DNA sequence: TGGAGTACAAGTGTGAGGAAAAGTAGTTGGGACGAAAGCAGTTGAA
């Protein structure tokens, strides 16, 4: 269950974390060339709730 | 100066033992990209 977690980025939980979606949560680390690789690292998202809106503060 | 009993061995049927590497007996491990707008016929009660 610990791997489709991984395999998907699919969250099932019973109870619901303290998270605002529940997928997109991991992503395939990309190996074109090491900038690219490497930037998966530093990479922070503000959360997948906020891509819908049509403010841009 | 013949017979009555008799242990030592030559000699004859019954089954019972011996073994192994093939198979099969019960437990446990393991298999499984969507929280969009002004608007309109029906339809709320006045």
């Amino acid at each position: 269950k610990m791997q489709y977690f991984l395999s998907t980025g699919n969250l099932v939980s019973q109870s619901g974390l303290d998270l605002q979606q529940v997928s997109g949560y991991t992503v395939v680390a990309e190996k074109i060339n090491f900038y690219r690789f490497i930037s998966h690292f530093r990479m922070v998202h503000r959360g997948s709730f906020f891509a819908q809106l049509k403010t841009t503060t």
